[PDB]
């Protein structure tokens, strides 16, 4: 029996379960309690009424999934978007459950989501809207129940109104009550760069294991964002070069080398890449053919594909972005024997820090730069280690073995603590 | 902005919906405020695992909906049946916070169920079943919260175990999470005979409304279920003579007066109402067209329709049943200047007694059965005289001056207390 | 098995345990469920220290116990007294259960103990005695999970006490934690009569059953204390005839009739019965072969003995004491056809005043005189009816048949409930 | 003059006490204070109704005990025995005063038992059992007021179902609840060796204190379990020369000495150690009478006896047992100039490690093998460090020193707080 509130096609969810479905022959002995993986713990639809600046009210639809627990408190952020749906929300609470085993975060999975268009509202009405929504979901909420995060459309702006909304309803100031806050608000040093500099971690654990010099290697980079120039500057600063960078605009490359730093105020100062007077312009297609130790997928989905994934002459592949290369391309990677390092933990530096957040607000002691970046290479460090055994000892991909670790944690949490009630 | 989450499917909620559209015209400076009762204030869709009695584990959806919480704390019951779905139970919680509004209850409206075949599970599962679903559905109950009650497939046994269950969770007793317990358990009396009971008092208002007197008064009545017949025996006990019993088996019939304690020891021996020594058989077409005071279907919906209300001689039809009558049967009634009591207060008995079970509860002191009866008279002809008023008024029939009662209730409790957050 | 803390020998708790197991024969379906009354739901003991006014610190033994609480929140009163052992703590929270289900109170049955003589602390030492036992036993107290009352050596100074204990601990006024308060903290009026009051509506309600008319008979009454006298001035105000009362002087008798309220006028000056000018003193062993129709003790326990029980030609005993009949006794006045309603109904008056007292407590809105005795018969005409129904049903004694009635009420509660977690 | 609910003799706790005498005399200004650690601030008493996989139902006696709090929370594990009564838990829970004080914990002293045959259930018996259990103690448990934990028959297993039960309960992911959980749920690492590497690492702060060389020392060990191999290990590699072993099988010298990997896989094979291949069998009371340096009983209690005591030729008992000499061969063991770490420390490893559990579980942040180790050391030098002072300063034994610590200690922290209530 699917769910039956979703209908004839469940959507997006359907593709979580299927993967699910797909992990289920490496479970052994916790196979069976699978499918409790197939159903979210806990929906919550809540009405949020709004009154607009002209003084009328209009009503949104917010949602919370706590797709899964055994773990701990859910963990997962509030979207903002118009084509937000029930179906999503679920299927991206599934996610982060997986996601949050895969990493070793002591989280459960959970996602948000308002139906709305920001871009229609006023900075004022996004501000009640924050406001409702966190009061109409206060019944989930705690540092040790369920901490929303920012995500498509919310950020640091938005956290404030969560947590001073549910500080203000509860009575007191309980900083923790989400992630990704600013720095004044008990936020955490090491945001910004937490992602990109995960990618140089994960990818450089890879390299070890197949003994790959991290400091001869060269680098090529799509994205330019927060994540690409923080991996750009990562294997810059570890010795690599980085001589390829494509985004929006255009493609710039150097075999001899880019400067991430020099290339970066270009990127503010114009708009994109395009016309980086180091470096020589390169047609869009080219960029994937590049000789490369390291190639970092770090911008949109569907980037690696069938069409193109036989050009690609990286040893390693590390995701930045969610969903760069298709399963076919995953396929045609395999066969010419390219190790992929999965987005589940190569991205997973964003979702660490917040970990580290919730985790200093607890008595509001916060840690240096430098024990930020400590921290945060022992636990994804640890994540590559367990997934890449797992990869080895069930002859599968390591992207598989990401999957198979994270249901096999979740499961083996439920199976110790039992059914009750 | 149709909900989303339903997809291009109403069903039962467009309907309820619908009916919400019919009432704006009447609602004065109150009417933009009407929007917000097309969207329930929260939808909680919950997992229930349950270990079957054959050693596996079975996932049951259930569902929790607060459609309004302005005049009070969610209430309305919890059905266990396969059909089940989000969209019924959201729109049913809809109907309760109409049905409670109008009948001038303190409460919202509120609506559970399981999605699950009750007749297929052994009274161990069902236990377990209940337990967990009330577990999952904690974060929502309280007796100044939300208080569930039996419903289709559910009633005293399942009400016992959600009391104790929520009791033990809380360590506390808290009799008044539920409603509908066994007395033993801090139920009430008079609950069993209260809707029929309910169905006669709201006949004798009416009556009195237009000089009509009960004694020597003859009555018709389709159902002789628990409604039917206690209705049955308040309208005879009353002075009124029932001459007319239509149900399952058939119908009989006779001037003189049929006696309805005599005519349920035969339908609870015989089976049904055909063969009754003490009164000849009827065809079921000529019920309907009878000469008689009074006519109160208490069976099942539809039964009054455009084929069959212009027959009908009655001066007063008093709904037991819920959705006896067509719309065209409801026009055809006004056209004949028959008063049609309408279900939404006249058949509301049952649901003022639970009331009274959760006023008892809040200090374990019990009323007498005289004393039920009589708070059960003022609150049910509160009810119809504050309908008859506002018909009056508006002039607009009783059905509708009661769904204009309740909306105006409803949105009056929300115009005072404001939008906040 | 039997509970290992006591140990060998008992011995008020054995004794309660074989009441329950002379009940197991009539309990029918719910037999099995009967071994759920031979252990405590809960026990609690703590040390009280306190600071003696020379300035040393004293350790004094607590207990708090909660032998059922399947029907209700655990009610019973706390002792002072040196001899207090938890084995007759938890004895006398066992005959709680009983007597509360009995009367059909909402009521778990509970007790509790210091073990202390009061005589020799100071008034200043007592209170702070009290006001550090209701701080320990504090996460077992609340209206709805523990009500705490006066019982030896306690009274309305130490319920203040832990009112205001408990009140202040919590951060609100909370009177409906204790019974037995001052008026003025919340207390219910009509509590100095009320056990002598319920002796009366027991006795009358049994002289209905054997067609005694109440105007005509005779009286004798044994002790003149606060049950004595009330009983008295009950019995007289109805049209009685009180023929002999006995005091810890001696014995007064007149068949004319002697004035109650002239009595207590004389009692209260000359500290006793005897010399009462209006009555001829008999010898104490007259007293009790006295012809009468109704025979009250209301002194100590024992007073009715295989010594004297057979002597006695009282149509009705109406025991307003403690256990003034031994069990040989009883089986002696069987075979001779004089009926005896039992202490656990016929003494009930008090402890229903206590009910009525926190049923007060929930919202501040007390009761007049009038209609604490009104509502004082209407529980104890109903406990006795019941209790009479099950005598007459299963051909027993009504001392055995109170017994029934209070475990199969427990009983059933627990088996509507089920067994959780 | 003793407690009246334990009769003339208490058996255990009558041993506590006596204990707690001899130590008043080193008090100091803090003497008068000791009566208070000779009452147990709070003993609960449970009953713990289980339904039997025969479905039937079975009654079991529960306890939880809080000797004293002053200094922290109470902690203490839970014992499953049919032996368990309610005197010996009451010592058990006093012993872990002492114990928690002496080691510099932050935590009073607490206890659990229930009085069970575990070898008489089924796994799902057990799992209803622990579940009822820990609802029944609820009102106590909490990571800042009672933190429960392994005991006899106890383990891993039962503290994932207490964890998840009081979770469940409150709604709350709390892993702080109990201590010794799997590391899945919030367990530390490094409690499988915690124990003997504190039976080395205090054997060696006796040795560094008496001139005693840690390199080329010879070491007797009894019982090669958890506590007995992980002993060896870290004497063995701290350059220490395992010369005998005992276990059940019987016992193997050998001059030259044992590498305890070796003998490991040995005894994870045959059963035991009575056939090693690389040392010569010499048992079995031989055994204590071996010319050693360090003499580690750490299997059963009462080993060391007042029978072979005389034997015994080491110069560092160090005990890794609970209870592994009596108090005569304690005499002889000072009258022969031998020292006896005692247990309460030497041992005091796994509680430690508990401690750092609970640590960790505040912000789930979880520390490294090596940082738990670093830790662990840390705690137990200083608490050695305060024990060998005041024997030295009150020329009193080790065992005896570290009682008076333990009282001075919690005595000093009732005093800072005063009498309050
Ligand atoms: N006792 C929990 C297991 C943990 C979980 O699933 O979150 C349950 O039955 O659901
Ligand atoms: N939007 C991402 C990242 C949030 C974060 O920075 O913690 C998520 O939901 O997990
Ligand atoms: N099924 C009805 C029952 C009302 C009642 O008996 O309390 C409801 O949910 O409103
Ligand atoms: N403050 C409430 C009032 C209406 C209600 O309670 O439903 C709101 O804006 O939602
Ligand atoms: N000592 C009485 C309570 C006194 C009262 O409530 O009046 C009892 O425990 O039953
Ligand atoms: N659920 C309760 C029912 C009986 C009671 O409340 O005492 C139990 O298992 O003990
Ligand atoms: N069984 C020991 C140690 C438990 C632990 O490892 O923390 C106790 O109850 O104190
Ligand atoms: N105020 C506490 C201090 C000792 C403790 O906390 O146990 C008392 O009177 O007992
Ligand atoms: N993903
Ligand atoms: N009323």
């Amino acid at each position: 029996e699917p769910l039956s509130y979703l209908g004839k096609d469940g959507g997006p969810w359907e593709i979580f379960t299927e993967q699910v479905d797909r992990v289920v022959p490496y479970l052994g002995r916790l196979a069976p309690l699978a499918e409790s993986l197939k159903r979210p713990k806990r929906v919550l639809i809540v009405d949020v009424p709004v009154r607009l600046d002209d003084g009328s009210v209009a009503y949104f639809e917010g949602y919370r999934v706590h797709h899964n627990t055994a773990r701990g408190p859910a963990k997962g952020g509030v979207r903002y978007h118009p084509e937000v749906t029930l179906s999503e929300v679920m299927a991206l609470a599934g996610w982060m459950t997986i996601k949050n085993a895969a990493v070793g975060l002591p989280y459960g999975g959970g996602k948000g989501g308002i139906r709305v268009d920001p871009r229609k509202l006023s900075p004022g009405e996004l501000e009640r809207l924050t406001r409702r929504y966190t009061s109409e979901i206060g019944i989930l909420l705690g540092p040790d129940r369920d901490i929303p995060a920012p995500d498509v459309n919310t950020g640091e702006r938005e956290m404030a109104w969560m947590m001073d909304t549910y500080s203000m309803n509860v009575g007191r100031t309980v900083p923790g009550v989400v992630t990704g806050k600013p720095i004044a608000l008990g936020g955490s040093l090491g945001r910004r760069d937490a992602t990109g500099r995960g990618v140089f971690i994960t990818a450089a654990a890879a390299a070890e294991k197949i003994g790959l010099q991290v400091e001869g290697a060269r680098v090529a980079i799509q994205g330019f964002g927060n994540v690409g120039n923080a991996a750009a500057r990562a294997f810059h600063d570890h010795g690599a070069r980085v001589v390829a960078v494509q985004d929006h605009t255009g493609t710039v490359y150097n075999e001899a080398g880019i400067d991430p730093y020099d290339l970066l105020r270009h990127v503010q100062e114009f708009g994109g890449v395009r016309g980086y007077p180091k470096a020589e312009p390169l047609p869009a297609a080219d960029f994937w053919g590049l000789p490369v130790e390291f190639l970092v997928p770090a911008a949109l989905e569907k980037q690696i594909t069938e069409q193109n994934a036989w050009r690609i002459r990286a040893r390693i592949v590390a995701e930045g972005a969610n969903g760069p290369t298709t399963p076919a391309a995953d396929d045609i990677l395999l066969e010419k024997g390219v190790l992929v390092v999965p987005d589940v933990i190569a991205n997973a530096g964003g979702v660490t820090v917040s970990y580290f957040e919730w985790v200093q607000d607890f008595n509001s002691y916060f840690w240096t730069e430098e024990e930020i970046n400590a921290r945060l290479e022992r636990v994804l460090r640890n994540a590559f280690e367990a997934v890449w055994q797992v990869a080895q000892e069930k002859k599968i991909p390591l992207r598989t073995a990401a999957y198979v670790v994270a249901a096999t944690r979740v499961l083996e949490a439920r199976a110790l603590r039992g059914l009750y009630p």
